[PDB]
């Protein structure tokens, strides 16, 4: 599907949330342990500054925990206030810090729930985080929220909300300067959602706009992703001849800049396209390179998918290797890839008048669509 | 698809919107006009009183316009205020009322936009409405909002958000006493959403729960819909025999209460099931009754869908009448019906080992899936 992509650490945010839970309970050894463990981790990482802003605040909240406990040392246990009453006091006198921590807590707890594929739960925490945006005074930090809500709702395919949030983030980024990289990213969010709605031309316009902006910013990871995504739009519309140039330009960018993570996917559709077109000559060359990149990075999913291309276009087809591939994708919950591929096989046969085979794979497409793919649980509701 | 609702016109709420436009324009003849005419459309209404409440606050707003304009007939052009100024005076003195008016205004404007298939715009207005909820007094009216949001996002297939709003509505209705009908309707919402997610067991559980409660409230319209929908779930899963008693029970309920407008749908899938089973005698039975109900209710769509059952299972298939039927659904934008039926045709030919023709209708499905069925437009975003 579309190149998005990359950089979760739902791990760390949720660790800071747990640290906060230990802080509110005055679980001192546990709070000290996490205070140390998380620092070490965040130290090997110019990645989110999300996490960094949050860490600082909890650092300060940890120190206030210790300040409020210092008096208790000059006290008989019977004189000392209950810890629940100590906590009520901290929160009273730091209404503002409390609400900003409550913002991040829900935010990162939602991100974690999302990684756990607990969607309704994730939305619940995301809405509670949105309620605490009043505690987020900085406008760019508000826009970051909206931006990551757009990504999140893109992953959940709540297309309309993903675009509404991208438009909220856009409004803010646009009125500052060089938030231009975030702005072009808003463009790819519009584009990727347009694509899911089958609005290919509008997706292409936003991908082109985003490309132009990435070139001006000299952001080659982004230049290549948008190039790739425009070829994808063309490919989905069976406009094979227009797809190829974008796929080639995307490959060149990634390579010239040594972007290894992106290269197995960058090589994949272009390889499929040549098999489809009967240009076996040029297919085998693309198949080998992308095959070689997948080996280097140990891309399990792309190794398996390049092997699929040989099972269909070269090897019979090997219906047996195809079924096991489908079981593999299914077991990995790669349901979109699976449906597309099951169509590819149906279409392969259809075009060769093996209507009985085409048809069995069209029935397989149906069997995948009937699977619970993004299922949900009600929180505390009794039937 | 799943039965639900009753409606609506999305027209009276928009008329009160228009009414308030002239109020803010101080255009008294036009204000006066709609005040009378909306008054007259309301008292002849099976009212959800969104509207009446909205009307009443607007009637007061209309008098505050006639009242603010009193001192004006005592003045000549030069003495009198700018009507821009007069409006800001009225807004600043009536903070609470004005916000409560914005609540309703945005809510009914979003409904109208949804009705115009302007989805992102409908969400933009719905969020404005949600944000004036602070001006909304009472918790049952908050619950009404959430419940209606859940209905709207169900219609927009933003399934997770639809379930999140149903849950928020549920929580309020649950702690209240005489809101059992609302509560069972929340269960139908979880159920219809679970269905879209392929969680059939969860959907049945919640449909069964809402049936149970609808029985207790002696609410036959609800009893029939929930029974039909359980049948629908069995039908979706190809559990055809299991489906029949459910549809029979539903039809018994709709007939007992002369629920004429539900009978065409009620009869539809049970007819199709009998064809599917090769029970042409029973099939011909349900088909004549379902078709007669469609003729009497003036149901244009079912009249045409019963015709298609003839075309497919009796007439050849009559491929040509099937093509004109598909075009008809496509033109009315009935895409879910269209895809299901195209699959029904594929499977019928498949079972008869006409794999070429099966394979051609499997390709129709894929074409229908490629249409822009829910396209969107960005508000004011360049290139
Ligand atoms: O590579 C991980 C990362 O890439 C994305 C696109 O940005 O998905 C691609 O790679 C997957 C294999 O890991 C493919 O299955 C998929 O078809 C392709 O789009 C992201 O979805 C993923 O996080
Ligand atoms: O009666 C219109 C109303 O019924 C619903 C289900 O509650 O849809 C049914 O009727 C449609 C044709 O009018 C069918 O195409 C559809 O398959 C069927 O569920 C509502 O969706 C619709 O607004």
């Amino acid at each position: 599907g579309a190149m998005t992509g990359v950089i979760s650490s739902s791990s760390i945010g949720e660790k800071i949330n747990e640290w906060y839970m230990y802080i509110r309970r005055f679980s001192i050894p546990d709070a000290e342990y996490l205070r140390r463990e998380i620092k070490q981790e965040l130290d090997q990482m110019e990645e989110d500054q999300d996490l960094h802003l949050y860490y600082s605040l909890m650092e300060f909240r940890h120190n206030l925990m210790l300040e409020y406990l210092e008096p208790l040392e000059k006290m008989r246990i019977e004189e000392q206030p209950r810890l629940s009453d100590l906590l009520l006091e901290i929160d009273k006198k730091q209404a503002r810090l409390t609400g900003l921590l409550e913002y991040y807590f829900n935010f990162f707890r939602g991100m974690y729930e999302l990684d756990q594929r607990e969607y309704l739960s994730a939305i619940k925490f995301f809405k509670k985080a949105e309620s605490k945006l009043i505690f987020v005074k900085d406008r760019i930090e508000k826009a970051e929220f909206f931006f990551k809500m757009s990504e999140s709702y893109y992953y959940m395919k709540q297309t309309y909300f993903s675009m509404d949030y991208a438009r909220q983030a856009y409004e803010i980024y646009k009125e500052h300067e060089a938030y231009n990289i975030r702005l072009l990213q808003c463009h790819s969010l519009f584009a990727t959602n347009f694509l899911d709605l089958k609005q290919y031309e509008d997706a292409i316009s936003h991908f082109q706009k985003a490309y132009s902006m990435a070139e001006a910013e000299k952001q080659p990871q982004l230049m290549g992703r948008t190039l790739y995504n425009i070829g994808l739009c063309k490919n989905s519309q069976s406009q094979y001849e227009d797809a190829i140039p974008y796929f080639k330009r995307a490959i060149a960018v990634f390579e010239e800049s040594n972007i290894l993570p992106s290269l197995p996917q960058a090589y994949f559709l272009i390889t499929q396209i040549h098999y489809k077109l009967g240009k076996i000559d040029k297919a085998h060359e693309y198949h080998s390179k992308g095959m070689a990149y997948s080996q280097k990075a140990g891309d399990v999913i792309y190794l398996s998918e390049f092997e699929f291309l040989k099972s269909l276009y070269l090897s019979g087809p090997d219906e047996e290797a195809i079924q096991g591939f489908f079981d593999f994708l299914e077991s990995k919950m790669l349901y979109a890839d699976l449906e597309d591929f099951a169509i590819d096989v149906a279409k392969y046969y259809h075009e060769r008048k093996n209507f009985q085979k085409a048809s069995a794979y069209f029935l397989k497409v149906e069997q995948v669509r009937q699977l619970i793919q993004g299922g949900v649980s009600l929180y505390e509701i009794e039937v």
